[PDB]
């Protein structure tokens, strides 16, 4: 009967779609769609990739203990010609799902309503991914705000508390599949499927591991979020980043849950781990205005993502790229980041700033390039929460950062790893040397780089483009553009 | 009345120096003279004298609070001369203190005793540093051994047990020593201060600490010292050999505690702890031949200690000892012991095993030239257990390691690091190389190389020396030295 | 059913006075069943489906006395209107103070005193002995337990009492009396219970803890009972 397509809502709590279909007293067949085509210059990255074909396994597991006869899964350059083909292969009535947001969906999506519809299809679509939909949130004269503060204050006095968590269905049956078929998906390049599974050190994929992370991070770094979010020297975010990228964790579910850790800490005294919940929900509401941001603002012509900047002036210099890629750039910071990067597929907030910064600031390469690099090499790749990131570091929109000026290295380091045991974990050549020094050892005395055993060059690499060097470049590059801006 | 003089003893339990000393009714003058000027090439080395410099510190504390003004401190480039200024000085009858076994202390401390005896001072020894004395324990000839088996079988088999840990005295008497003035040691270049202290990153110096972690390891990894001992990727051993250095822990008491936990553990059915007891007993036997060796066939100039490898020609190169220090072999397993051997002053016994037969099977450098560095990084550097492993990897020892031949890697790591997890911790860059290449990079496809990021030679770098190269070489050098040894 | 070791939610007089959701409980119980589930803890699994029922046995309560009050046509114990009752002062008294010489009953009896709680079963035995073997008017031990318990709950409170009397076709048959040793059995079975709460019988062995009368007097003699003094 009904047809429940899992898109990016890899979870049984809080699916409305999947919790519909199971209340509709039918038949519930579960089915995922790979049509990587349809996202154009947005096909999925390596190593998400790979975390969705982890996550899937795991979701097919846990559907067929719910009393379902597995997860059918079907490969097509179109979702609906697929989607279409499966109803018909099983005779279904409706086709269920969960909306989402980014501009590829939101057209694919309404398109495969009015095909499905065409064909006699019943079809409803669900929010899972929001606190609110995004056409409920607007300024007083009822229009789209456009800074993230006045829209996360109206979130959070909003006349209704977001909708909390559905509970999973007691079961769910499917009926006979034994000629429903599913075609294998292939998600890794066999000569990458090595290097991918290494991964797994760091990350287990799968609705279940997302909830006990949540359980983890509300009893555990919770209560110190509000003096240590900036920390990299720790284990001090949730760590719940990949997870919620795939609707494997329902958001509306960590709301309530904060909101009423909130209450008890409040109630205890305790008003530092009150503040701390305060902040986290901030950090759940900017994954909602990247939502909003995408749904609202899309960028495809007149004001494409970044830009303000079609007019710089970019270092074409796939030398340069490559060594911000190997870790070999001589800032530790930036260099320790882009290790783990590669080693665990993840990375601290404001190390993923620290190493982007670095990247269009410092060597100055097009701001497209670092983009295709991040979406191959984290597992949490999210279109909406990507691009709000880049906007942020770039300056693009008012919310951003402060365009002519670059980061000292030791304002980063002391916000980021006071004690640099950070770049000390992940470039352990620089274990001997002095914190003071640790961020920039470029201005240490050769007496004091020998005595830690570094001998830059050789050793440790000595920094590929000096600070002074590239403001100065930055300045020349800048004023050409804004002499390129006011000349058209 | 009496001085207690401390050498590698820093502990106050089971001291039988100090706890004589106390019991014969008179003053106790506790003292350190700093004499490295007399311990020739064996002048304790840049991390060894960190440790010392906090010991010290450390036991001075300890001392103090058993009723002690102070522990003397002072300095000479003749121990005598300043050991007998002090008899003078604080005016004392007797001055005892535990003898050592090392070549240097073995002589210089029987001219002490001659030198103090003519003077007037009555002089007493004791043993602080073995289970047995070395002339307690022959064969069935009244011979010493020459093997280790045949050895600890005795020491296993002695007519009596191992004496029980003596208690620390209940307060020690000093008098005013407010007279007496103590000399500031310096143990620390200040330009390399600031790298020494990052060592504490790791390691606490100290009789305190010693005893911390002997009961660490008693209630926790011991259990399954039998089956995990050889492995590096976890913390498998004791991390008791500094504080066994310095002797600021009892290893009568070790021996003590271990046997008694080894009977509670056969009285509950744990055959396999039963058998770790047996097995770590072991390993505190082998510091005890390392002393029983250089002590019995100590050596001299008609034999020296690698004196099997007079005529090897070894290949002199600044260079490539350079890149063994700094990690840069481009073998994985060795580099990254290099790596933690440097930023912790410590290495797990099987990666001592690793990058010493690297330096004399692959490099073929001069053992003397990492005999030295490795007093120059060991917090733990002792001279008979470092001539006893340098001894046993080059194969002068009858039971040592063969000569003629060398490790595959791979034999090495997947005996110490199974799942590569010791090497992608201290060389994050190899992180997403899968186990079946990560112990020989220059072995795996350009595909696979190029999924786990890694180019060897800008990356990661190239194997510096070729096994087929160094074991051709081995060959030749080898021949070439039993050509040699017969024309004589 | 063990009241040997805390073996329930301990949530009855946070949940009368309504300090905690039921449909938290309700939500937050459905949520472990379904990871237990998908972890092959079938045992787990079937724990959550039971104490729901106790959580739904506190919704029959209410249900009750809104579809079928208490009327004057027919009330509470209504099937038990010619019951002839001991009256007798006397035999209260000893109920309340728990020296019956039941010990699974004195145990019970002693831990409301002190605690104002009781495991479940233990509220069943307390008032099965008290209209089965003392055979009192039900109303006396329904009044001692509303004045006693922190959870003293309206419609819960007529339920077990409905419940233990034979009232509701649901309930437990009128025309018998437990074997002690059933109830000891199923509640008690290592005599833990009896031993937390009348130390006096401490050395007393399981076979008897229950029912000390049938104890020879050698063994009686061994566990230092005097039974009478
Ligand atoms: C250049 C750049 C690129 C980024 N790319 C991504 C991406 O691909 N996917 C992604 O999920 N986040 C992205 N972010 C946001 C942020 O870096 C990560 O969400 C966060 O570091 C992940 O760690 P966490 O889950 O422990 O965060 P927490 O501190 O635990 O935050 C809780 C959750 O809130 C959300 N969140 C927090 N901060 C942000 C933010 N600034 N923007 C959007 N959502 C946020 C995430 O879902 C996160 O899991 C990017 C930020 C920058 C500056
Ligand atoms: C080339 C080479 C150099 C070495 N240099 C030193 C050195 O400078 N100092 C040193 O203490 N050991 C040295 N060893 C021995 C061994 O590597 C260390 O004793 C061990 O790694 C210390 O770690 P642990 O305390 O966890 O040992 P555990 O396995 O926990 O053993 C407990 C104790 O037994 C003793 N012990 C164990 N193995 C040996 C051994 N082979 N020889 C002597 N005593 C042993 C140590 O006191 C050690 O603390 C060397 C070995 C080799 C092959
Ligand atoms: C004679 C008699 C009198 C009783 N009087 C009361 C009373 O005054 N108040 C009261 O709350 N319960 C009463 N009960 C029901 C039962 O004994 C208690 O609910 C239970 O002992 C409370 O312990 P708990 O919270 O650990 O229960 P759990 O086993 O942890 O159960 C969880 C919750 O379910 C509810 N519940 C469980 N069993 C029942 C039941 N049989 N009927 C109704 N709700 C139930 C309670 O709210 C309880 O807190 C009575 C039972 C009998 C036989």
């Amino acid at each position: 009967r009904i047809v429940v397509w899992f898109r990016r809502d890899l979870r049984v709590e809080d699916n409305p779609a999947l919790a519909a279909a199971a209340r509709a007293g039918g038949e519930v067949v579960p089915a995922y769609v790979w049509s990587p085509e349809e996202e154009g210059p947005y096909y999925p990255g390596r190593v998400s990739r790979w975390w969705i074909s982890q996550s899937l396994n795991h979701l097919d597991a846990s559907l067929r203990r719910l009393g379902a006869g597995k997860l059918v899964t079907r490969r097509s350059a179109d979702a609906a010609v697929a989607l279409l083909q499966l109803v018909r292969d099983t005779g279904a009535t409706h086709v269920y799902f969960n909306h989402l947001y980014d501009p590829i969906s939101l057209v694919r999506d309404r398109r495969l309503k009015e095909m499905l519809a065409a064909e006699g299809i019943v079809v409803q679509s669900f929010n899972s991914d929001l606190l609110y939909e995004p056409w409920e949130v607007v300024d007083d004269e009822g229009q789209p705000f456009t800074m993230f503060d006045p829209f996360w204050n109206r979130c959070l006095s909003m006349p209704y508390d977001p909708p909390a968590p559905l509970l999973p269905p007691k079961r769910i049956n499917s009926g006979d599949l034994s000629m429903c078929p599913s075609e294998d998906l292939i998600f890794e390049d066999e000569s990458e499927r090595g290097s991918n599974a290494l991964l797994a050190r760091a990350w287990t994929p799968g609705w279940q591991n997302a909830d006990k992370a949540l359980t983890a991070f509300l009893n555990g770094p919770l209560a110190d979020y509000s003096v240590n979010r900036k920390k990299a020297d720790s284990a001090s975010t949730s760590l719940l980043s990949p997870h919620l990228h795939f609707g494997e964790l329902s958001v509306r579910k960590v709301f309530h849950l904060v909101r009423m850790k909130q209450l008890v800490w409040s109630n205890e005294g305790n008003h530092a781990a009150e503040e701390s919940c305060t902040l986290f929900l901030r950090s759940i509401g900017l994954r909602e205005y990247s939502r909003y941001l995408s749904f609202n603002h899309p960028s495809s012509h007149e004001r494409p993502l970044l830009a303000h900047l079609r007019f710089f002036p970019w270092v074409v210099d796939e030398s340069y790229f490559k060594i911000w890629r190997q870790g070999r750039t001589g800032y530790p910071l930036v260099d320790a980041g882009m290790r783990e990067l590669w080693a665990t597929g993840w990375l601290h907030d404001r190390i993923r700033v620290v190493v982007a910064s670095f990247f269009v600031k410092v060597l100055q390469l097009p701001a497209r390039w670092g983009m295709k690099y991040f979406w191959d090499t984290l597992l949490d790749a999210d279109l909406e929460s990507d691009a709000l990131g880049w906007q942020y570091i770039t300056g693009s929109l008012p919310d951003g950062r402060e365009l002519d000026r670059i980061d000292n290295p030791q304002f980063e380091g002391y916000k980021f790893d006071p004690h640099g045991e950070y770049v000390r974990r992940w470039i352990p050549e620089l274990a001997r040397l002095p914190t003071e020094w640790i961020h920039h050892p470029w201005d240490a005395p050769v007496s004091v780089l020998q005595a830690a055993g570094i001998e830059l060059g050789s050793n440790y690499p000595l920094p590929i483009v000096e600070l002074d060097a590239a403001k100065g470049r930055l300045q020349a590059a800048l004023s050409e553009m804004w002499q390129l801006e006011a000349a058209s």
